């Protein structure tokens, strides 16, 4: 570990690194992280990569605080501090992050999510169908980029117009600050039948800004890459597709592997507010805790064969929603992607080739995957 | 007027459209502009685009609110309603507003001129004795922007290894991350900057605004003011000939570059109150724009206001803003220019614009994106 940065991105240009962390388990499952020059903040954290600790942390969010804690002005949940800290759900604590959590949540009814539901199954089969058997394209901009993004434009009441458009923002921040203010301000003259709705007619003006960007660029992002990293791990394990789409039954099994194998989002912050030992080491209040959910979930000693990628693998407690008081949210509508793009695909196709090598996001805080070609018959 | 959208930026699109401001003066002073498909909030406003009541909007900020009024919840300076109303300066009512400005000047000390001038002349000087004699070049990205970046990264304490990676964010996360770690360090080791000086006073997310603010329109409006009085001198050889032999003429050719390039050519404000303006009717909480780029060529102010005149006087020209909001950074910005045309000027008596003008599209600045030229 001594010659190992976590903090430079280069180590992250080609996927999640399992062998650094395969290191990082055995050596020091928790261990204090020395600041190098890619370090934000130029400041040390506690690196944490088991899956006991990783569950530790999540479990105690009065112990390890989404805001911050001891004398640190802000922190939050990304390894920068941040002063949107307070300020969005996920970087809240008690008690406003259970009002908050609450409101956001009576966001998701039965109608909503059918109304989600009867567009995806619309949409998937229409890119399905307009599939060339047999010639490459890149999966992730024809097919997984588009389904999430438009899951959240009808969770939040984007119009159908704007979506597009909406997309190329995600002068780019600039378009998504200035179309987002004014559509806040639509549903806070004209009340609807939506999430964004529901909260804006409940946050601060610049809060609620900071709510839509947020389900816009982590909720898209997040699912889209568990699409484009399902369709993946499912063409290097050939065997596995075949008894796939044999038994659709096999399908919330299947699905839940993929979250486990992808982790999306393989690392999580948090700040000590007291005191407190995690794996056998002493953390002093005020200091920053980084837990490596994509490691955790690759724990031998929670998952058997954990490098091993297994439809039928039960029991699955993966990390790869969260655990605890923030728990995923979108942890339902994320599977029901998943699961309408893999019945739609696999009832058509049974032949995935991957015929470039998949491209990466250049990332720690997402695991995904920017481009990825294929030929599916 | 009735025919003419001022929100429908392809109007602006080949620089400040002085031909529809005049229609704009001659047919309606003040008016009521309605809501068309380019209009941000799809709501009305007034239009104010004669000098004296430009002026007076601009003298009376209790009645024209530079936050909101009303029963709007939140307004701002430009045309679009923005919830950093109230948490940036320019953005800001007394008696907050004075308390910040005063702030801010506090950090243009005599010192942190001298920082700035001494590091300008050494700039512009490489600059322009590296220009080639005769060949084209981009005035704009090669002289025009860099001078006022520089300025600003001085101003804030940016070190100047990160200055030329700081400017290609003007993505916007690593200007609001490389800022946010700026301030804290100057929070922890405070420095002789004005970011220090304001940062060791606003909140966190206001610092970073701030820095925005700054480091964005700033750096921007100079270097309009740069471009654009480089092609006026151009399109006026024979002024630039009078000017390029008697320098004790520039302060005054300083001030008609600023009237007549307007690089902030408009203002919004909100109305607080019934009032009149212009004899026209304003109603608390609607919002009014003022166009100091029509009203620095209103002719009942100015005498041959379509002409450029480097020896214009008197020059009481609203480029610089008028009362308790006017440009902190007039003196540094007409320092700039000062430098930059005194160092252009000593090596080239000839200024041949190759190609034309590429303008940004917009009404919130008025500015070039290319200037090809070519220096003898
Ligand atoms: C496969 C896709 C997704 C993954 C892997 C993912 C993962 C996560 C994780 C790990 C957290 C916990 C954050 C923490 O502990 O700080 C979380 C929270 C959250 N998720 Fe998801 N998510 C996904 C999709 C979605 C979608 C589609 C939505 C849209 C509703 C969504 C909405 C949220 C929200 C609002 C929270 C914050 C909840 C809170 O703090 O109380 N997620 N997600
Ligand atoms: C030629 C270039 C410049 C132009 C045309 C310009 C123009 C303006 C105008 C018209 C205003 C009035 C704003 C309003 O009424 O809402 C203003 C304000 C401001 N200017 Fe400039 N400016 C320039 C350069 C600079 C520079 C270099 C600085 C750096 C210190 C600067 C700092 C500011 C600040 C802080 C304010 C806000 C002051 C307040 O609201 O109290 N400006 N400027
Ligand atoms: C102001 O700059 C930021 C930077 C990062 C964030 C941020 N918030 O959470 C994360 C990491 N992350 C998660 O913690 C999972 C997650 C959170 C929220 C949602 N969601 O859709 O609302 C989905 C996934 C995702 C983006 C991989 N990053 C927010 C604001
Ligand atoms: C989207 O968030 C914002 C925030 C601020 C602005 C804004 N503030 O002022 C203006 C227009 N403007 C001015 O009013 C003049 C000005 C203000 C401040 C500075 N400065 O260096 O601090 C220079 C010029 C300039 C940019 C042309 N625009 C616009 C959008």
């Amino acid at each position: 570990l001594s010659g190992i940065d976590l903090t430079d991105l280069d180590n992250f240009a080609d996927g999640f690194p399992h062998h650094l962390f395969a290191i990082h388990r055995r050596e020091a499952p928790v261990y204090w992280h020395r600041p190098t020059e890619h370090t934000p903040d130029g400041e040390g954290f506690w690196s944490v990569a088991t899956y006991a600790e990783t569950l530790e942390v999540l479990r105690d969010p009065v112990t390890y605080s989404s805001v911050t804690g001891g004398q640190r002005r802000f922190g939050g949940t990304v390894l920068q501090d941040l002063p949107v800290a307070g300020q969005v759900l996920n970087m809240m604590d008690d008690p406003r992050h259970t009002r908050i959590r609450r409101l956001v949540s009576s966001g998701l009814t039965p109608r909503m999510i059918r109304r989600v539901e009867d567009d995806l199954r619309r949409r998937a089969r229409g890119l399905l169908d307009g599939v060339e058997p047999g010639a490459p394209f890149d999966f992730v901009v024809e097919i997984a980029a588009e389904l999430p993004m438009q899951m959240i434009c009808i969770l939040l009441g984007v119009p159908e117009t704007d979506r597009h458009w909406l997309f190329e923002a995600v002068d780019a921040g600039s378009r998504l600050y200035t179309y987002a203010l004014e559509l806040i301000a639509g549903k806070r003259a004209e009340p609807a039948d939506d999430m964004l709705s529901v909260v804006a007619n409940a946050l601060s003006d610049a809060e609620l800004y900071l709510f839509f960007h947020l389900l816009f660029s982590a909720g898209a992002e997040t699912t889209r890459n568990s699409i484009a990293g399902g369709l993946l791990a499912l063409a290097e394990n050939p065997d596995q597709l075949q008894t796939l789409r044999s038994d659709f039954e096999l399908l919330p099994t299947a699905i839940e592997e993929i979250v486990r194998w992808t982790s999306p989002s393989p690392s999580k912050r948090r700040t000590a507010s007291r005191a407190v030992s995690l794996g056998g080491q002493p953390i002093e209040a005020g200091q920053k805790v980084v837990v490596w959910e994509g490691s955790a979930n690759r724990d031998p000693s929670v998952f058997d064969r954990a490098d091993e990628f297994d439809i039928t693998r039960k029991p699955n407690p993966h990390l790869g929603f969260g655990q605890g008081v923030h728990y995923c949210l979108g942890a339902n509508l994320a599977r029901l992607e998943l699961r309408v793009l893999f019945e739609e695909l696999l009832s058509r196709f049974g032949s995935v080739r991957v015929v470039e090598p998949a491209e990466w996001t250049r990332s720690n805080r997402h695991t995904g995957i920017r481009h990825l070609v294929v030929e599916l018959r």
